[PDB]
């Protein structure tokens, strides 16, 4: 298992524009296009991302390419945030994937906001962090996913992804 497979499980794969859990326009493997309610705006952003007149539909290859770019950006975003880097650096490989998953879903900013959890993670207090991480909108809104990620931080294993 690895970050790619992990996120592909969590985000799924859709080749036509769709609405995410928050109702925003998305495509491919969790690639958010826009937060605007305008489908044209969405189509506009898609064509621009892909470099062609897509008409709201893309191929598998295209999705994967968006995905690579997006994983890359998440890691790099982490390494460039002063609150996150130190945390991430202190973690083992499985758990770094858990951090990346979170950033992929909610952004650097969003994750950098879990201050108390971050501290707990840095201190390697796994059970405690797990509890704090669950006291969040994130968990309340996407519980099955949140649970999978939280278990990953808790255990440093891939068992939640079987
Ligand atoms: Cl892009
Ligand atoms: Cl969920």
């Amino acid at each position: 298992m690895n970050i790619f497979e992990m996120l592909r499980i969590d985000e799924g794969l859709r080749l036509k524009i769709y609405k995410d859990t928050e109702g925003y326009y998305t495509i491919g493997i969790g690639h958010l296009l826009t937060k605007s309610p305008s489908l044209n705006a969405a189509k506009s952003e898609l064509d621009k991302a892909i470099g062609r007149n897509t008409n709201g539909v893309i191929t598998k290859d295209e999705a994967e390419k968006l995905f690579n770019q997006d994983v890359d950006a998440a890691v790099r975003g982490i390494l460039r945030n002063a609150k996150l880097k130190p945390v991430y650096d202190s973690l083992d490989a499985v758990r770094r994937a858990a951090a990346i998953n979170m950033v992929f879903q909610m952004g650097v900013t969003g994750v950098a906001g879990f201050t108390n959890s971050l501290r707990m993670l840095q201190q390697k207090r796994w059970d405690e962090a797990a509890v704090n991480l669950a006291k969040s909108r994130w968990y309340n809104q996407t519980p099955n996913r949140a649970k999978r990620v939280i278990t990953t931080f808790r255990t440093g294993t891939w068992d939640a992804y079987k």
